């Protein structure tokens, strides 16, 4: 969005699969963070990444952003383990990249991934699933982790249907998330094998804030009741799971040894995609207990917390002061890594 | 792809939409080669990309490539038109800003790669951004999908031959007949018959192997008649929207061709649609075929053709100034 561009460099990590690096000087940048752009963005996230590619010029790190498989394919479920394969085929790209073009030594460049809006699902997944070693692709470890506005689309659905949306009441919407279930339902029964039931656009907007297409079988993921035992791959971020569920998420982190540093969870105070009965500091709580074993472990940073005033994507006008104190929260983060 | 990635800009021509600009600052870029294709023919695209940025490096052209809503997704061709023409917009208000407007003398190409020639030839033949006038338009290796499809059930495609390839054909064809609320066959199935390797939809997968012989994808098969060419390739000059000529760029060695396709009568009869048979000068004479190139010029081994290609846009490119 800014005027005349961002220059930069398009790398090819793989032969289908792209990343965008931020640059316009010639100075050292040992360090990368990887930043992972919603469901179906690949490189047109725009937010506050203009802002923060600013700020990072004077520093040591350089911005990266990628396109995956499910950027293209934003209808499908099962997305987040593919997802998180591509994320580690880029993070190798960048780690042998920046090795090879400043030198120094071979790991002193550090990695971090942060997540913005279903992009943090991608990060979470990254950290929490396991990691085998089958050849018929290991993830390696970062040295940080950053999750930005992680909301969940089922909640975000509900208030939805509480609310109303853009011009949209309640009383208007209803009827199409009905109706949608009932198309999505009856596609899960009697679609064949191996297809997707690709849902109307029309609808499917009216209900959901991401306003990306929906397959049925994706759409049923959503809205479908989350089993008080477990839920569904995308749902990581409701406020109703369990400490038991959190633990197969969040209390995974510390087991599969994928970040040595810290998770910070930045949310927005005035995030308009989490329902008002959802306690936001119980919710941040219940995930740093979660992530911390209770007191046994120190992965969550403390310095995560809730952005006063801001929106979801920081997107407006309005959303100056609040875009620059997330970014300044980036760089403090980004500082506490690199000093020792 | 090079050594450390190719610098750059990355733009965005829509709120959703982006194109990527290929320059350096070292000289002034006045003119502009928007590079048009489906996903993998696109901004995230090999095949000769590298090389013809380079190329341009030292012209005053700059290369953008870009992402559709098509893109995206893999009734598409007025949506490409309008992103393509939204794009162009964009490119000409940047370029206009940052060098100058009518008084610098700017000019813009749009090249068409494989799938995006279909986008090229809609753009200026179709009778919503308002669509701007070109300086000029590239076809390279633009093909006929139905033919190509034909082509695969005749000789096979990668390690399956037409014998392992049938009983996959016939299963989409009875999945698809069952769909016909859009439904997207498996791409595990679809790719082993279709050289593009991307998601088809039921109507899209039933339009392409259905024998209308057509559908509006079906722009560029040996068998259309003159009077369908003069629908598209004749209607270039009466849409007004190409203000110089049409190069139209062959694979001497495209494997997606059928053997049997007389590719230099193709060539005639393109021309004499494109001139309504020597009343106007629209095609370029430098249009021609590429000798040993494949469809994409992806391999080591095309090192010769991608550099024939590139003298071939660089020498129309100069002429149009």
């Amino acid at each position: 969005w800014p005027k005349g561009g961002l220059p930069g460099i398009l790398h090819h990590y793989t032969e289908t699969l792209v990343t965008f690096e931020y640059t316009t000087t010639t100075t050292r940048k040992p360090h990368s963070l990887l930043f992972v752009g919603g469901l179906g963005d690949g490189l047109a996230t725009t937010s506050y990444l203009a802002d923060l590619a600013h700020a990072l010029q004077p520093t040591e790190w350089s911005l990266f952003t990628l396109t995956l498989t499910s950027s293209y394919q934003s209808w499908g479920l099962g997305h987040l383990d593919r997802d998180t394969n591509e994320i580690a085929q880029c993070l190798k790209y960048i780690k042998e990249y920046k090795t090879e073009k400043f030198g120094g030594s071979a790991s002193s460049g550090k990695i971090v991934l942060m997540g913005h809006s279903t992009g943090s699902q991608c990060v979470l997944h990254y950290l929490s699933r396991p990691n085998p070693h089958t050849h018929t692709v290991e993830r390696m470890p970062l040295d940080g982790a950053i999750m930005q506005a992680p909301v969940s689309d089922r909640e975000a659905i509900q208030w939805v249907l509480a609310e109303g949306l853009g011009d949209r009441t309640p009383a208007e919407i209803r009827p199409v998330f009905e109706k949608l279930t009932s198309m999505a339902r009856e596609a899960a029964r009697d679609a064949d094998a191996g297809t997707d039931v690709l849902l109307p656009l029309a609808m499917t907007s009216l209900v959901y804030p991401a306003h990306t297409p929906l397959s049925a079988r994706r759409f049923l993921s959503l809205t479908s009741p989350e089993s008080p035992e477990s839920p569904s791959e995308d749902d990581l971020f409701s406020s109703d799971l369990s400490d038991e569920q959190l633990g197969k998420t969040f209390g995974m982190i510390r087991e599969q040894g994928l970040l040595r540093g810290k998770l910070m969870v930045l949310f927005s105070g005035a995030d308009q995609s989490v329902p008002a009965w959802v306690d936001k500091d119980t919710l941040l709580s219940r995930w740093r207990n979660a992530t911390d074993h209770n007191g046994e472990a120190a992965i969550w940073d403390e310095n995560s917390g809730i952005i006063p005033n801001a929106s979801h994507a920081l997107s407006n006008d309005d959303q100056a002061e609040p875009r620059n104190f997330l970014v300044n929260k980036v760089l403090g983060y980004l500082s506490a890594l690199v000093k020792a």
